[PDB]
């Protein structure tokens, strides 16, 4: 079966005056391979990927400030803030040169950072990330009601504060397969006190949709075209039919993205590593052992 577990031993950094949690197994030297998760998940979602690379690479796999076992300081999670913490986890942990494995929000970290220190990305491996969307017609049509209300203080706070929308309902939308108790559990956990679910609105009001939040679509249209010039090796991984990226702009990338390899994870939405987590890490062990590190 699909593991529910998460055999990783807590490890935590102070990081800007809080502790955040992080993953840390496999081999101590060499180039580590970071995963950086998205909304609403944490380092969970990697737990059936980091095994089919632990044999070979260092996995690193934090909880962004405010979700998963890390600290939740009175904060606004604005996308700025997550960039803040980030930044300051990578240095507080002395990582040097990286390989980057990234999904949803945690795409925007990673290739956010790779722009900003490019001599230290020796690869990026990313699926279901974020670009900008231009209109609301490249929402996917059946997500598009609900991201609209969500995009409100009143209906949407209402929707994922009061109700844990994000965690009840729009999470397993984003999983071909049925989720089931125990992984249920694992994603509620860190958002059982509702008071601990900002992160989970403010995230959604930061998306680069129909040209608002204008400073995040600037931001991901910088790194979008940084990405288009680097020579840096990249894995993407895609599904049918996708959310962020459907299978007409999987192509696109392939295409015109340097040095690219795309690999068809097949039934997907937005947390692919639970539909097809064997074929996401075994392809990304693979890559890895091309990679010049
Ligand atoms: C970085 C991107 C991450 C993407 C994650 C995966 O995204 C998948 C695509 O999105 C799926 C979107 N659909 C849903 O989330 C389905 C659940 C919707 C909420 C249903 N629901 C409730 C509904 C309350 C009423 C609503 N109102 C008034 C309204 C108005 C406009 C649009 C939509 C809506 C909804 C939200 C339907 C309650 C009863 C609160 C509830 C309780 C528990 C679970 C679900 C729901
Ligand atoms: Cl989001
Ligand atoms: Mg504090």
């Amino acid at each position: 079966g699909i593991g529910t577990g998460f055999p990783f031993d807590p490890h935590y950094v102070e990081v800007l005056g809080e502790r955040m949690h992080y993953v840390d197994v496999g081999p101590r030297d060499g180039t580590p391979v970071l995963f950086l998760h998205g909304n609403p998940t944490s380092s969970y979602v990697w737990r059936n990927i980091i095994p089919h690379v632990a044999p070979t690479h260092r996995c690193i796999a934090p909880d962004l400030i405010g979700m998963g076992k890390s600290d939740k300081p009175d904060l606004g999670y604005f996308f700025d803030d997550h960039v803040r913490f980030m930044d300051a986890f990578i240095e507080a942990l002395g990582l040097e040169e990286v390989v980057l494995v990234i999904h949803d929000w945690g795409s925007a970290l990673g290739f956010h950072w790779a722009k900003r220190n490019p001599e230290r990305v020796k690869g990026i491996a990313f699926m279901e990330f974020i670009r900008p969307i231009p209109t609301w017609d490249e929402w996917p049509e059946f997500a598009r009601e609900t991201f609209q209300a969500f995009r409100t203080t009143d209906v949407g706070r209402k929707l994922i504060i009061d109700q844990n929308v994000f965690i009840e309902g729009t999470l397993p939308m984003g999983v071909v397969r049925p989720l089931t108790e125990v992984e249920m559990d694992h994603y509620r956990e860190p958002f059982l006190n509702p008071v601990d679910r900002e992160p989970l609105w403010r995230f959604p009001n930061e998306l680069p949709i129909a040209g608002e939040p204008a400073n995040i679509v600037a931001l991901v249209e910088e790194y979008m075209d940084w990405l288009h010039q680097s020579p840096v090796p990249k894995l993407l991984f895609w599904g049918t039919p996708g959310v962020l990226i459907p299978p007409a702009e999987a192509a696109r990338l392939a295409k015109s993205l340097p040095n690219c390899k795309a690999v068809d994870i097949g039934p997907g939405l937005n947390l692919l590593q639970e539909d097809n987590p064997d074929l996401i890490g075994s392809e990304i062990a693979r890559w890895l052992s091309t990679l010049e590190i």
